[PDB]
């Protein structure tokens, strides 16, 4: 359609949907409560993302934000997506290592500030302030990674580093993309987030559910 | 007032308020933690709905959505209502049959997508796409009913079928009402949702709390 | 800047940030899961508030609401703040006295209606109706205080009365401030909420975390 990035949105929609179907079928039959837990969590994340990519695709999860003298398309549904899926992803790690509740709360808590401040950064009309919110969000992401390292083992370790490399990519792509300094066109900005999202929402899950660590 | 549907909104407000008072008084004295749980859950649901019908009544939870060439009044507060009460209703069943946590999460998870996609459907300006969101929401509702059947007993069974007949009514009324194909005037569309809501928010609760199944 | 209340917003930002840092450092080393719980909860609350005061300061969490024939600046981010921090504050008391789950739910449930109805009151364009929402919110606050009194001991008692005096201040300041009857200028309205917020978000926490009651 009229938006260059549409094919990336259409591809992410498709891959999230297929990933959703795949885990739904994969999950059928699980009777082990613990495994049930990782299956629910892991199936729900691309289901949520599927509906969010579709709203972006259909143009509903998109808005225009004025700044830098320009009218700027902002996909707010990306953040609405992360707002619900990043805490579940952290839930999978939590459950893996059996984190106690104060840690889980701090994690989930830091994550909501991460995405909420980043959504504020996204919608802020004062150009310079957007980077203030990028900074606080990035600070929160770093606390989350800090806990992950200093706050099953082998699978945990695997998903941990996947997480590091994947989650730390989101900050840069924000910065260089159209929501930030405006280094890379929106069209390529959407492509990168799609590739991260699918790796984080489907790839991560394939890696976790194919492991016996999820089993009591 | 100026809106035909006002008397239905005023009636739902009144019935939810009275239902709220009734359970609040009913609940006083409960010392059994488990029963306490069903009382809180069941009292909270019409309290939330009371405030939401009032915002609709007062006109705050109402907006106009353009599509089909027309400006269309949409009661978004209906969805804000279901967003918080449908998961608690599912909580009551969950607690009844002592569902494990992976099931509860999948249930609560599918329910949030159900109402969120249906709210997107409600606010979408592209006529044809609204039905796409109706379809995904309906798909999620069907997963929720699927779990309910394939995922205390007697009371469970009773509330289960009440749930089936009541929840499956919401899809049709969306379709034929003004938010969809536009078969039934808004005025009658509001009347039907009010009747469902009160049966689902008060009737359901009367049935559950009058049972000893809620007792350890 | 152009807004008189800015210095109060800047002061609250600063005090919440410093309070956040202070507990973060204070919390380092805690290994006792229960204590971990009060530390997470208590550190998260001014972190959330920090980001919300900053959005108010920067002007992002501010909007204009028409009523009384005038265009009226409303800091909606104040409510977005309370929406997440008041339930955690109640969590600290809950955990103190080891409230059972039906109580916690009723508490958290009444609190969300409290702030949500008060946010509706804040954004309502019909002058007289704002006070209807003030009334329902106040009713919910009273239920929350009722439970607190009729629904560790010594610390509980201390935080309980702090809570009473602090939380009951918010209703009056709404009433006399610019969001209500318009008795006190916005500039002083913001000052009072800042003083309450910092006492409720930092002061309360200093009092709780300096106690051994948080320890198993
Ligand atoms: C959809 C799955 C995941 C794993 C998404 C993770 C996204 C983030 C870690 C985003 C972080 C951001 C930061 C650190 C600062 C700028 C705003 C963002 C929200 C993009
Ligand atoms: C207030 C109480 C209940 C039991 C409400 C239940 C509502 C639904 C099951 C709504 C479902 C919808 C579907 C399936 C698709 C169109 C949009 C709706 C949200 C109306
Ligand atoms: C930030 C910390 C706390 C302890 C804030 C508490 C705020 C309230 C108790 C607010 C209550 C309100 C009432 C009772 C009615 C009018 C609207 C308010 C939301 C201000």
């Amino acid at each position: 359609t009229g938006r260059p990035e549409w094919i990336w949105l259409a591809l992410g929609t498709a891959l999230m949907g297929l990933g959703t179907l795949y885990f739904l079928v994969k999950g059928m039959g699980v009777s082990d409560p613990d495994a049930k837990k990782f299956y629910a969590i892991t199936t729900l994340v691309p289901a949520i993302a599927f509906t969010m990519y579709l709203s972006m695709l259909l143009g509903y999860g998109l808005t225009m934000v004025p700044f830098g003298g320009e009218q700027n398309p902002i996909y707010w549904a990306r953040y609405a997506d992360w707002l619900f899926t990043t805490p579940l992803l952290l839930l999978d790690l939590a459950l893996l290592v059996d984190a106690d509740q104060g840690t889980i709360l701090a994690l989930v808590g830091a994550d909501g500030i991460m995405i909420g401040t980043g959504l504020v950064g996204a919608l802020t009309k004062v150009y310079s302030y957007r980077f203030v919110w990028w900074a606080i969000s990035t600070a929160a992401m770093l606390y989350i990674l800090y806990v992950l390292f200093f706050g099953v083992a082998s699978t945990f370790k695997v998903l941990r580093n996947v997480t590091v490399v994947l989650w730390s990519a989101y900050p840069v792509v924000w910065l260089i993309g159209s929501e930030g300094a405006g280094i890379v066109p929106l069209n390529i900005e959407t492509l990168l987030f799609m590739v991260l999202d699918v790796s984080a929402k489907v790839g991560f899950g394939l890696i976790l559910l194919r492991s016996r660590a999820i089993f009591g």
